């Protein structure tokens, strides 16, 4: 039993809700919140910019130190950093950016990072400003993640479409 509320169950291990991941994180304070990061951990907009804003830029400060030490992430890769006032931890995951010419096959690799955590609050990777199809992304999530994932879908129209076409 966990403190997530109002989610639809999609499969044995995937749950979805029409919600802003930032608001879900503030309310639930989960163990792991996923960020839809880029390789530079430059949290400008979308999921990342909104999460970072909610941390009063502490996420960006921590991220800049991480990059100065370790260099950029790989597309498809991740790192675990603090969750600040939103969660215990933040799993920064880089999906491929199709508007950069990056291979959509790396989306499966991106979701594989979720399997290192028993329970996560997450967005749909590569959706939004990353340019990918959110229905394809939801299917990759369902077919890749085996741990318990609670998906927050920001756009109501998209949520309705994902749920109705899922079977
Ligand atoms: O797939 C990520 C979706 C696509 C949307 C268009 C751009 C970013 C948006 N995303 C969000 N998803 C969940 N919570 C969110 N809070 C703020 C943004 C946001």
């Amino acid at each position: 039993v966990n403190s997530f509320s109002g989610y639809l169950k999609l499969t044995d291990n995937v749950y979805i809700k029409n919600a802003d991941i930032v608001e879900e994180a503030k309310k639930v304070k989960p163990t792991v919140v996923v960020n839809a990061a880029n390789v530079y951990l430059k949290h400008g907009g979308g999921v990342a910019g909104a999460l970072n804003k909610a941390t009063n830029n502490a996420m960006q400060v921590e991220s800049d130190d991480y990059i100065a030490t370790n260099g950029p992430l790989k597309v498809g890769g991740s790192c675990v950093l603090s969750g600040h006032n939103l969660a215990k931890h933040c799993l920064h995951v880089v999906g491929p950016n199709v508007n950069k010419g990056e291979d959509i096959q790396l989306l499966k690799s991106a979701y594989e990072n979720f399997n290192q955590h028993e329970v996560l609050l997450a967005p749909l990777l590569s959706a939004g400003i990353f340019g990918a199809d959110p229905i394809h992304s939801l299917r990759v999530c369902v077919d890749t993640v085996r741990t318990n994932v609670y998906l927050a879908v920001f756009d109501k129209n998209l949520y309705d479409k994902l749920v109705s076409s899922f079977l």
